[PDB]
C-alpha cells in the first residue's frame, strides 16, 4: 500500500502471537518494541536516539509480521517511547520512499 | 524520486542560503536541525524521541527546498545529533511509503 504523512506511519505488526500498533520509521536503523518476552538469548546493543542513548536487549531472527507482510530478523527491546519498525525490517518488507 | 531504505535516506537542502544533508524521517512529528540562526521570532519547544528529550528552538513559516521541491512549515533549531526532515514537511513535498 501507499502510506502518506499527514498522520503518525502507524501499522499493525504481529509478533509473539500478539497484535501491537507500530510506527514505520525510515529514520531508525534498527527495531526496537516497547518492553515485551521474547526467546531465546539476547545481546546487549546501545542506540542513540534524538534526547541521548538507551540500552536495549538484541534478539535475532525473529518472527515479526508487518501488515502482513512476514519478515524475521533483528529485534531490540528496550524503553522506547513507541514501538518502531525501522530501516532492517522496512527493507524486508520492500518499503520505499517516494515522491 | 524513489529512495530504497538500505541505507540511511539523507539528502541535500536548502535552508536559508545554506545547504545541509538531512535525514527524510518518517518518525519525525517535527523538522529539526543542528544549531543555526533563522530569521524572525522563535519559542522554546520540547521533543522528546529515544534517550530523552532536548530542549529547541521553534521558527515558524520557514522556507526550505528539499530536492529541488519547495516546503513551507515549522522548523526547529537544537542539540540533534543529525538534521532532520519530519512528517510536517515531508508532506508538503508529496513523500509516501510505498511497499
Ligand atoms: O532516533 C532515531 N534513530 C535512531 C534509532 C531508532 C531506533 C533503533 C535504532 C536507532 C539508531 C538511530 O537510527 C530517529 O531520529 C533521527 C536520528 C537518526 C540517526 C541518529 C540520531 C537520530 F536522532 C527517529 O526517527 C526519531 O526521529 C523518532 O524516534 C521514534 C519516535 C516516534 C514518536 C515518539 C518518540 C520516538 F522516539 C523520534 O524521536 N521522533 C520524535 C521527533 C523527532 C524530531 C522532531 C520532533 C519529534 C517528536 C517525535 O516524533
Amino acid at each position: 500500500p501507499q502510506i502518506t504523512l499527514w498522520q503518525r506511519p502507524l501499522v499493525t505488526i504481529k509478533i509473539g502471537g500478539q497484535l501491537k500498533e507500530a510506527l514505520l520509521d525510515t529514520g531508525a536503523d534498527d527495531t526496537v518494541l516497547e518492553e515485551m518476552s521474547l526467546p531465546g538469548r539476547w545481546k546487549p546493543k546501545m542506540i542513540g536516539g534524538i534526547g541521548g542513548f538507551i540500552k536495549v536487549r538484541q534478539y535475532d531472527q525473529i518472527l515479526i509480521e508487518i501488515c502482513g507482510h512476514k519478515a524475521i530478523g533483528t529485534v531490540l527491546v528496550g524503553p522506547t517511547p513507541v514501538n518502531i519498525i525501522g530501516r532492517n525490517l522496512l527493507t524486508q518488507i520492500g518499503c520505499t520512499l517516494n515522491f
